[PDB]
């Protein structure tokens, strides 16, 4: 298992928040970060299967190309152990 | 030692804010993401030894289910150095 | 391959926002968090080449120095894969 990570900067930023949700990457999370003329930037986050990577990097690309695509970076790192839990609403 | 990653999703929220410091985890770390309908989302980091990965992970679990539980996920991953400084006041 | 996590607490904060920018520590991102009295701290994330871990870890040290430096600290984890993708402005 691994996590994938990606600092994206978005140009045409509102068109990437519809490029990230079109995108159809379950369970990706996102939040804001800095970086350096102070950068707002875009950070995603998912864990997936290792067979699963490069499919989901590929999504990541293709989302941000729809907007910017800029500047990104996305890094691999493993994954010991997940637990995931579902409560039915 | 390991990075413990808890990405949960506040039902009862306040609730929660409460369980997660009652939970007595030294060190813990939260801040906000968003998972998608964007759904806010609490993010919790600490960095254990090996031996602790359980003990931590269950006081997330109980913390939890004092507030929603609703949906989580939990990802331990590997850690090779720590560095801690700590400063008197 | 290295990622570098610094969640460090801000004395004089505003000299440590300035402690960062000078450090001159390229691609380095920034992001708010909170630690337990809810204490705000400042997360700062940059991957780097093995042979680079310890160059880092003293500019990020020596930037906490000329503001706090209070409490901090310092997580070094693997890295498998980056990609890095620059377009001209
Ligand atoms: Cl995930
Ligand atoms: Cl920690
Ligand atoms: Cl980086």
């Amino acid at each position: 298992m691994k996590k994938i990570e990606a600092i994206i900067r978005p140009f045409k930023l509102d068109e990437v928040k519809i490029a990230l949700v079109n995108a159809g990457i379950v369970g990706m999370t996102v939040s804001e970060v800095r970086g350096f003329e102070f950068l707002q930037k875009l950070k995603l986050e998912i864990v997936v299967e290792d067979a699963q990577v490069d499919t989901v990097i590929d999504k990541i690309v293709a989302a941000a190309r729809t907007g910017e695509i800029g500047d990104g970076k996305i890094f691999v790192s493993p994954v010991d152990q997940t637990i995931r839990i579902r409560t039915g609403e």
